[PDB]
């Protein structure tokens, strides 16, 4: 392994790509490789890569378009990162026509000399929408969505209703006035909420979540498929969950007024937000309200139907309240630190865009779920128990001295010395809130900032400033959550003497060799989730504003290179290029660390967050990118 590199191929339209472990491969190398190749490469000079052999070689479904040249069928990707046309023999056609949209397997890798060769193996059509959208995306991202036979079969067996017997031993909480807080169109209620004010000071607050573990036991059918998919993948209208309906929207799912298997985490916190204790059981509960995050906000403002409605309750959800405000005050204590909305019509396709607004019932669920997740933390890592921490690193040092040298350009500084801490950043977002220069800076903080992911090693969580975090509350949508459960109830029969690495509800004891292949896996899932929705979106976006070609809008720069910059439309979070070859004639220089694009003669700059107005140009639908020209 002295000196190799395992990587993950990641291909560009333009014909070179790189080594994702940032190494760079020519042309002429990405002649025999191809997007998604897994590889042990070593490196060359400045930083590119040579390739030593192939790990794991693409072969899957590859989605394109097919077409004819001289009665020659073939394939071209749909994802430009594939970046090779691929020869369909006759008799491998499946009866394709041109321009439908079909899913390729290979039977020849591209190299030097010959074009791949495939043979289609699915024929989608030319029906484009977001049905289709969302079919490319699912086969493009390898997202699991066909259920498992084995799992049909494991899951037909199962009662609609919760059997006496499971319910022997559990504490007993179907007399707490536990609620569930959801979005109108969530099925799936993984979480439920009750607190009261403790005596002398502080809260007790319970939080209850559906008992998957006890449902999805290690190595069978379900847990291989839900271990398979990692996560719920959220599409417009349409959820490809982690687990079959008929547990994830009925029996773990904390429905209203009906018996249900939970995990409890009861904890007390100080009249200050602190979390001075928990403890974690098994219990049975009995929701006593199904409310959506609008119903609650309304109440908490004083609304005069939903009071009288869910009056036994009112008292109940303005304790939570109370709770919530100074749990977000310990949160700004401890270190602190806009999305659309899509009105969908009746074809699943965008009506008009909104902006989704954030309420103190939406938060007061984030900060009752952080409490949990920071117990469940708290308590494996005290056992020393593989478990799956969410981490959030610091930001890398290069990160921090460019943004340093942008602030200080400004007169501004980012304090807390050579490796600031959470609340110096938090201090620095206070400072220049009120600037006009305000979003860019933000903007660049942001993205300084690390991806979070899954990991058994537990380096803290800088985002949330938090020394011990993990995801607890979301088992019936995350993999990882599931897996926490497990330790949970395992740890619970040791510390009462058993023995086993198994536990008769669910517990188990996972090795730390296979927590490390886990938190891989599932940082993996999570953001193949994220990209899989990002395409169905952008496809979403581009079919929104394609009689809009011709129009202007109002917009931020969100991005800036050598040919050119993009801009976020306001209020649409859309986003399109303006190139640099139509802006004036001029010699136009980049600078990288301001994020600058500077013309030389006429003194004229576009810098990221600068507002501006930009006309639609073009919208490519078979690309899905936008371009603008700017005034
Ligand atoms: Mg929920």
């Amino acid at each position: 392994h002295h000196h190799h590199h395992h990587g993950t191929v990641i291909g560009h339209r333009d014909g070179y790509g790189f080594l994702r472990v940032d190494l760079y491969l020519s042309s002429e190398q990405m002649k025999t490789c191809i997007h998604g190749d897994q590889v042990l490469a070593q490196p060359l000079g400045v930083r590119e890569a040579r390739i030593v052999r192939v790990l794991v070689p693409k072969t899957s479904q590859i989605v394109g378009r097919y077409f004819t040249e001289a009665g020659v069928g073939f394939v071209v990707p749909d994802d430009s990162r594939l970046s090779f046309d691929i020869l369909i023999p006759p008799d491998q056609i499946m009866g394709a026509r041109m321009g439908f949209v079909v899913v390729v397997e290979l039977t020849q890798r591209p190299t030097r000399r010959t074009k791949a060769v495939g043979k289609i193996v699915e024929v989608l059509g030319d029906n484009m929408g977001t049905g289709m959208a969302v079919d490319i995306a699912l086969r493009t991202h390898e997202i699991p969505y066909i259920w498992p036979q084995a799992v049909e079969q494991q899951v037909a067996g199962l009662k609609e209703e919760v059997p006496e017997e499971a319910k022997a031993g559990r504490v007993d909480l179907r007399d707490l006035p536990l609620v569930t807080i959801d979005g109108e169109d969530a099925r799936d209620f993984d979480d439920a909420v009750y607190c009261e004010k403790k005596r002398g000071g502080g809260w007790r607050l319970w939080v209850a979540i559906a008992d998957v573990s006890y449902y999805v036991r290690p190595s069978t059918p379900l847990d291989r498929e839900a271990r398979n998919r990692g996560t719920s993948v959220y599409f417009p209208s349409q959820v490809i969950p982690m687990l079959p309906e008929v547990l994830s929207n009925g029996l773990c799912s904390l429905n209203p007024q009906v018996d249900r298997l939970c995990m409890v985490c009861e904890m007390t916190v100080s009249s200050k937000g602190r979390l001075t204790g928990y403890k974690f059981y098994e219990a049975v509960m009995s929701s006593h309200a199904r409310l959506t995050y609008t119903k609650v906000w309304h109440i908490l403002q004083g609304d005069q139907d939903l009071r009288e409605q869910y009056a036994p309750l009112v008292k109940h959800l303005e304790e939570l309240h109370n709770l919530y405000k100074v749990l977000d005050k310990a949160r700004e204590e401890r270190g602190g630190i806009e999305e659309a909305k899509f009105i969908f019509n009746a074809e699943r396709r965008i009506e008009r865009i909104e902006q989704t607004q954030r309420n103190d019932a939406h938060k007061l669920i984030e900060e009752c779920m952080i409490l949990a997740n920071i117990s469940a933390a708290r308590f494996v890592e005290k056992a020393k128990e593989p478990a799956l921490f969410r981490i959030h690193d610091k930001p890398s040092t290069e990160a921090i001295t460019s943004f340093r040298s942008v602030l200080a350009e400004l007169g501004l500084e980012l304090p807390g010395g050579n490796k600031p801490e959470p609340r110096d950043y938090a201090e620095l977002l206070e400072s220049v809130a009120d600037r006009p220069d305000a979003e860019m800076l933000q903007t660049m903080l942001l993205r300084s900032m690390k991806q979070a992911i899954y990991d058994p090693e537990n380096r803290g969580h800088f985002g949330l400033a938090l020394q011990s975090y993990a995801h607890f509350t979301s088992p019936i949508r995350r993999y990882p959550d599931l897996t926490l459960h497990r330790a949970i109830k395992y740890l619970l029969a040791k510390e009462q003497g058993h023995q086993g690495n198994t536990t008769e509800t669910g517990g188990y004891h996972y090795s730390m060799e296979e927590m490390l292949q886990l938190g891989q896996h599932c940082s993996m899932a999570e953001r193949r989730a994220d990209e899989a929705t990002r395409d169905v979106a952008d496809w979403l976006k581009c079919d929104f504003m394609l009689d809009q070609v011709g129009n202007v809008f109002k917009g931020v720069i969100s991005s800036v290179t050598g040919f050119g910059f993009f801009v976020r439309l306001d209020d649409l979070f859309i986003d399109g290029l303006v190139h640099v070859s139509s802006l004036d004639n001029d010699y136009y220089r980049f600078d990288q660390v301001g994020q600058r694009l500077m013309g030389e003669s006429s003194g004229q700059t576009y810098r990221l967050g600068d507002r501006v107005e930009v006309r639609v140009e073009a919208v490519n639908m078979d690309e899905r990118k936008i371009d603008f020209s700017l005034i």
